């Protein structure tokens, strides 16, 4: 009797799970929204520099209109190798945000110290790996909360808390190839192993070296650490990057997971549109909404407010096929990256609508309980849209100078709705709905043309 | 000199042969239609229950319009494993009929007894395998005839005869996890091996156990049996499920095989339409035509009559892009499962045309020599349409409560054209073309709304 | 720590390189056009017979409109095996021209003799391999020049010189399974190894046998020869057909390589159109342009003239979406195979435009310095268009009786623009723009209907 080889089965549930972390794939939580959960772990925030400039350059005529295709190939080639190192070292990629990602090693507290050593080693192997593009890495460790929010058809998650805020601080202060440890990371870690320098005006710290003691054996140390990693592929599945590669069809799980993924993506997953259709350099409008709270680490207070905000944002965006691309925590606050003009979703009057939608969101969210300040940046132009990451873990994302600009506007011009010149000039609206603003110098943007506040009709 | 690995070549002839059994792939028969051939073998008729109810439920809004996609994934996941067991045990899957299949082990008579033991073991391993869904299995053994019929562009085949009628009886009388043997099966089999119970009002029989004698070794027994299996993958190809995976391009064979497969399928095979396009929950009209004969086991009489009927049915269906989905033998008669509204084939006035086409078929076929009774059931609604089975053996099929309803109407209301309420209400036709019928209780249907006879214009 | 298997990555740069030889993939030459380079090597020109007749026959109704699909499958099945033998024996496939290909073994002069023995052995293994279709093979050895020409968006290359002219002569004089060696090939080769016959009225020669001396061991001899093959897959990559299978994304290289490949092909490479869309039997018009020179082996003279011609041809074709399918050297001259009606590029008035474009090209090119004679054949009808070759090395090509006819017209009616009856009858133009020509018997065409010269408006 023959025993023929099982072919890899590439079921839709497996393709959907590529878009999600293990935290969600194997999470099985309740129905209620907001849902919150609490744990400890180590975070790695890996940021690549030089890609939005490449994006700008790949719009140039030398790429003969294969700009999007060439950009995504070279981006995925580099990012895939980072993703693979993270997975092999036992991390869960939580989210891609443009050309950056955030990864988690969830463990019990007693194991944090040993796991911090695993993540440092991983970081230094990634730095190793590095077209003129650098990588900055922040690491943090401690308490983390997860929030899941949404409605009957859509779900979103976020991590929140002091380690989350720390990991962004640590990354922001890194020079152009540094691994920086949060102060808490630095004090929980195994100091006899790691050689650091102080850094100016902060107790956060820079890693120079991993100097293991005499007969420390990393492979034995790692194996010990795997005892505490729930989903590390092993045994018969040790040749796989992710256990989620082995998920089997299960309608109830697939219904829960698909809510996290955008419809146009699901369509490609179902072999109902060409795989190449979602990689594009297209003109869109970014509406970047920032919500700040009294205490942004306190998930039981902020969770309800984010749910409330999401219910309203989703309904006004729907009126324009606008879409939420991603949600995440910034140093200040919860940010919704919203996009008008995603593929097949091109209403004309995009700019006008982007502005009215932004005002509506600003007015509603301002009155939501616990939301201290709302800030919204609106910028318009040619951005890269596409699937970024590795075949086994990847997400739909947007990269471009205009995405960066909208993000910086909401930070540098808090408490108001701001817009760029393309949006101002291109909108239908009367000029006195706007106020021209003082020019501010902003991190990693040059030649923002004039900026405007969208005042509305006083 | 390098010896690089041959890549699996997935030629169109290989993809076409996935849709056909070995009986046809390696058959090489004459041109004439009808063609008949005679042999012996064992049949297994495996029926899954619970799928048309799942079909109904997957139309619900909780599946967020990925109903068809989720249904086909979970159906193929389970059905694939059954297909694989059948192939590994050396069977030929002849046909899929909704959520049921029919499999054949063709052998010389002297070998029937030993082969019956192989098929029982296979059946019990399939029962093993079993969302709330059961499997019933009928087995039969003895004489089988095959009929091939059609025209210059289309071919169809059917198995006919006493073992065929038996295998349906045996399956129909099974409780909700039984393996039932036909009476002839029971008397040809190796009684010292198999432990049965009698069943009420029949000499057909239920298998409880396979109790091999002391040093019976199944693997050695199976290998002996493979001597009599012409196409069992072996040698260099022993890691394959089917020898048809190794077919090489051959224009003459491919022209003969493609006649059995629907054009829209061929289009996907040729990479001229998206693979996902044929999995759908769509509104269609089922026209189920049943032909009964004096003697339905006598292939030399009935073959000409089925050919004649097919020539006419095909021409009237063509006038409406109606399509024959499948043909097979029921307990009484030869059934054509015809469908109006298959993809890209959506004439409006579908219902009216379904009725006129049915009357035309009824009038012509009634006068064909040797056809004793014609019965036709017409039902309309949302049915699943798609490719069911395993990657190496699969077929386009329709599953749904309306498919079941049309099948039961033609059996419970013999000799007339019947239709459901959707068809009656939705058609263009005047009310006095119909007669409202007495309500009958019918196997595995509830809430058939009112039923009508299509009388035509007296 | 796991070491999971790297998946084959099928990056766009790798798919583009399938369309090109190593001579271009690993060439890295300057920007300037024309670019010329000089080397030595052995050429093999493998011609299949019987395919354009199969093409004709696959338009017949017996193929049920899957003619193109069946033709390409059976063509690629046979051609793939030839390609594979050529690659395994260390050759570079330079170009496909319908159902023929040209392959190169580039080496230093001292190694030519040993390499000639490798190529003969390869030839005899290919002859081995051979629906009623024969293979003729010409071999030549010596000096070869390569010309690269084009503009900012498109590149083309050609090999030129005495070995190139020789390899076509040798192939043209072969009977219907011969391997013929050019005279220069015959005198550089290892005469103690190869058993030949003379052939009528030529010092070119026919191979009967390879009779290696007593303890000649071909595998050891081949390995020695691999020392001189720059890109022979080896080591970790010895299970690959081509080293180009390992190319990694690199925007600068990909921009240079994509210029050689047609846009519609790039679109399929980018997963923006169905793979099956480019295999078709479609009506097109072939415009075959032949340029002759005083000395066609002298690349420093002819290179500028071909560049000049190309700049003009490309601009007039653009005005009609006409396309250059391929360029190559014929026994006399440089030929541009141009096509009107490639997919998505179907202007009506195709025939008229094909004629005016041809006249324009004829008038301009006639005055280009160093171009002695221009000849252009225009023929219209159903031709096969599609990707021919092996998965790792393949090209878009056209095959058909009309392609052959246009090629023969430009040779048998030199110095003028000629057209077939379909073109004459179907064009819009007044009858006195044409002159009906004397009927000539032409190699491998029968029933060319009447032929005409396109005179233009005197
Ligand atoms: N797709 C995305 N998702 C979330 N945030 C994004 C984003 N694209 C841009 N941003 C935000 O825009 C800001 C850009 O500033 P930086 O991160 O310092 C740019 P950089 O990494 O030095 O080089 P780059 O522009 O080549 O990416 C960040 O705050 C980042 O969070
Ligand atoms: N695609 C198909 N091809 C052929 N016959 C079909 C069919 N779909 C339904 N039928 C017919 O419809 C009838 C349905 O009755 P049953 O077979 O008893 C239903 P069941 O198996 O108990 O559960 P189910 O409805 O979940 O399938 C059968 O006679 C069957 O032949
Ligand atoms: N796609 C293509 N590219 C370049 N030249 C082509 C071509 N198709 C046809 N030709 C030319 O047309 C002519 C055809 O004549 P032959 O090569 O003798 C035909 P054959 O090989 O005996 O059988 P065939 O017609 O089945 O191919 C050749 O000069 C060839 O160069
Ligand atoms: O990674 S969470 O802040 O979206
Ligand atoms: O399996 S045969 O009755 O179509
Ligand atoms: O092979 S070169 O003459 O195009
Ligand atoms: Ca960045
Ligand atoms: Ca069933
Ligand atoms: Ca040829």
């Amino acid at each position: 009797m023959n025993t023929p080889k099982e072919e890899f089965q590439d079921w839709p549930i497996v393709r959907i799970a590529a878009h999600l972390p293990d935290l969600i794939v194997y999470g099985h939580f309740s129905p209620e929204r907001p849902f919150m959960d609490y744990f400890d772990g180590v975070l790695m925030f890996v940021d690549i520099s030089g890609f939005t400039a490449m994006t700008e350059k790949f719009s140039s005529a030398m790429y003969m209109d294969r700009g999007a295709e060439q950009l995504v190939e070279i981006l995925n080639y580099h990012i895939s190798a980072i993703v693979e190192k993270v997975l092999i070292f036992g991390g869960d990629i939580l989210k891609f945000a443009g050309d950056a990602l955030l990864a988690l090693w969830r463990v019990e507290r007693k194991q944090l110290k040993n796991i911090i050593t695993v993540v440092i080693k991983c970081s230094l192997e990634i730095h190793g790996l590095f077209l003129d593009i650098r990588v900055k890495i922040g690491l943090a460790a401690g308490h983390i909360s997860m929030l899941v929010f949404g409605d009957e058809t859509h779900s979103h998650f976020l991590v929140i808390g002091q380690a989350v805020d720390d990991v962004r601080l640590a990354q922001n202060m890194a020079q152009m190839n540094d691994v920086i440890l949060s102060p808490n990371c630095w004090q929980l870690c195994d100091r006899s192993m790691i050689e650091i320098e102080s850094v100016p005006d902060q107790r956060a710290v820079k890693v120079n070296f991993l100097k293991p003691p005499p007969n420390f054996n990393f492979d034995e140390f790692f194996t010990k650490c795997t005892t505490f990693m729930h989903y590390y592929p092993s045994g018969e599945h040790k040749n796989l990057l992710r256990l989620a590669c082995t998920l089997k069809p299960d309608p109830e799980l697939e219904m829960s997971l698909q809510k996290y993924v955008m419809e146009s993506i699901l369509k490609q997953i179902d072999n109902k549109q060409l795989q190449g259709y979602l990689s594009e350099l297209r003109p869109v409008t970014i509406v970047f909404v920032n919500l700040m709270f009294e205490d942004q680490d306190k998930a039981e207070e902020i969770g309800p407010a984010i749910q409330d905000a999401y219910m309203h944002i989703t309904s006004v965006l729907k009126i324009f096929q606008g879409q939420i691309n991603k949600v995440f925590m910034f140093d200040k606050g919860c940010s919704f990256l919203c996009v008008f003009g995603f593929p097949g979703e091109k209403v004309p009057d995009e700019l006008t609508h982007a502005l009215e939608c932004a005002m509506d969101i600003f007015d509603f969210c301002s009155q939501v309980h616990k939301i201290q300040t709302v800030s919204i940046g609106v910028a318009s132009g040619i951005v890269f849209c596409g699937i970024v990451g590795h075949t086994v873990r990847h997400e739909y994302t947007v990269i471009g100078q205009k995405v960066n600009l909208a993000a910086r506007m909401m930070m540098y011009y808090p408490g108001i709705v701001t817009c760029d010149s393309v949006t101002y000039n291109g909108s239908n609206l009367p000029a006195y709905f706007f106020k021209e603003l003082p020019k501010k110098v902003m991190k990693g943007v040059a030649d923002s043309g004039p900026l405007y506040q969208y005042w509305g009709r006083t």
